[PDB]
C-alpha cells in the first residue's frame, strides 16, 4: 500500500511535535487494520423515541433510589441485545479460512468511551441477561474505571457488537468503523425534534439518528435494512422486547 | 361445627335431584377447607390499562404469526410474576407449624378454566421465565386440555398464586375465596370507560378492576394495598418490568 509522501511542514510555518499515546497508536493500528479489511457501508435510519425519552425521565425517581442514572444507553443496549438474538448473523463473525461465520450463542456488547489517552471500548457481558437499571450501573461503573485507566484488559475483550454514542456532543449521523472481527457497530447521534407526517399534519416527534456500519462480506444491504427498521420499531415501543 | 337443618323441599313445590360430578364435590370439599381455614380480606383497586389495551391490539399481527391469541391474561400473569418476586410473602405459605413461613424461590401460577364438570386450575410453572408470547400460548393450551379432560393432575400441582379472571363475563369486582395453603388470588373483572381526573378535568381511562383476596394470617392490610397500587402501577405501564 503506497505510503504517504513526506512533507517538510515547516517550510510553510511554525510546527510543534507532540507525541502519541500508546493508547492511540493501538487505536490506530487496529482502525486502519478494519479499514483495509472490511468493506464498509453505512445504513442510517432514524428512530421515533418520543416515548422512551418521557419513560426514561419518568423512571428518574427509581434511578436515583437506585443510585444509577437511565440514560439511552441501556435502553439501547437492550433493544441490540434482543434483536441481535433474532438476527444471529449480526452477531457473528468471518471464520479465518473466509469460508464460514462463526455464530456466537451469547450477546456481550461493547461501546466506545472516549478517555484523554484515547478510545476504550469496555464490553458488558450477556446484556440480553441484564434489566435497564443493571445495564445503567453496569456502563457507568465500566466507564470511570476507563478514566480512571482501572479498566483490566479482560474487560475490553470478546464482544459482539459495538454502540458508539455521539448524542451527548452533536452531529446528525456519522459513519463509524467496524472494529474487526466484530461484523457492524451502531453509531448514534443527538435527537432533534422533527415533523413527521401523520398521514394528515406534521406531527413533532423526538427522533434519534441511527448509523449502522457493516462488513459487507457478512452482511448484505437487505439484512443491514431490516436491521435498523426492527430497530427503530423496538425503540419507538420498548414493550415489544416483552413478548 | 354446626349442619343445617333439613327441609323437606318437595313441600313447596316439584322437585328434582342432579347428582355432582365427583370434580364439584372435590371441588366443593376443597373450597369449604379453604373458608373455615382462612381469614379472608378483600382489597379491590383498578388499574389503568388504556396503554396496556393498545399495545395489545397493535400486537395482533405478531400473535396470529405466532399462533397465539395475544389477552388481557399473559400480561397479567407476567406482572403479577414480577411482583411476586418483588413481594416474597405473596409468593409464600404458612409452614404447618403456624409459627413459620415456606417462602417460595420460584413463581408457578394457576389460573381458574371453568370447564362443564367443574373449576380446574391448570399451573404455568416459572411464569418469571416466560415472554407474553410464550405465557400466551401455554395458557391457551392448558385451557383447553382442560376442557377436554386431558389435563394431568401434574399440571394442577404446586401453584404459588391463583388469577381467575371473569372479566370476559362482567362484573364490576367479586371476593375470590383463596386456595389454601396459597395465602392470595386476584379476581380481576370487565374493563369500563371510566372518566378520572386529569387534575383539570376528567377524562376517559379504561379501567381494569382488581380484587385482590388474601389471607390476613399472613399479609397485612397495608401490604396488600401496596400489592395492587404496584400492580396497578405495573399494569398502567408494563415498560416498568423492564428495568
Amino acid at each position: 500500500i503506497p505510503p504517504i509522501p513526506p512533507v517538510d511542514f515547516a517550510k510553510y510555518g511554525e510546527i510543534e511535535e507532540v507525541p502519541m499515546t500508546r493508547l492511540m497508536q493501538i487505536g490506530a493500528t487496529n482502525l486502519h487494520r478494519s479499514w483495509l479489511n472490511v468493506p464498509h457501508v453505512t445504513q442510517f435510519e432514524s428512530a421515533d423515541i418520543t416515548e422512551l425519552e418521557a419513560f426514561r425521565v419518568a423512571q428518574k425517581a427509581v434511578a436515583k433510589k437506585a443510585g444509577v442514572k437511565l440514560t439511552v444507553l441501556p435502553l439501547l443496549l437492550k433493544a441490540c441485545a434482543y434483536l441481535l438474538k433474532e438476527l444471529p448473523d449480526f452477531n457473528s463473525s468471518l471464520a479465518p479460512s473466509g469460508q464460514a461465520l462463526i455464530r456466537k450463542k451469547y450477546v456481550h456488547i461493547g461501546f466506545a468511551v472516549d478517555t484523554p489517552d484515547g478510545l476504550l471500548v469496555p464490553v458488558i457481558r450477556n446484556v440480553d441477561q441484564k434489566s435497564l437499571l443493571q445495564l445503567a450501573a453496569e456502563a457507568a461503573e465500566l466507564a470511570e474505571k476507563a478514566r480512571s485507566k482501572k479498566l483490566g484488559a479482560d474487560a475490553m475483550q470478546g464482544a459482539c457488537f459495538t454502540i458508539s454514542s455521539l448524542g451527548h456532543i452533536g452531529g446528525t449521523a456519522f459513519t463509524p468503523i467496524v472494529n474487526a472481527p466484530e461484523v457492524a457497530i451502531l453509531g448514534v447521534s443527538k435527537a432533534s425534534m422533527q415533523p413527521v407526517w401523520d398521514g394528515k399534519a406534521f406531527q413533532p416527534r423526538l427522533m434519534l439518528p441511527l448509523s449502522l456500519s457493516y462488513d459487507h462480506r457478512v452482511i448484505n444491504g437487505a439484512a443491514a435494512a431490516r436491521f435498523t427498521k426492527r430497530l427503530g420499531d423496538l425503540l419507538a415501543d420498548i414493550r415489544a422486547i416483552l413478548l
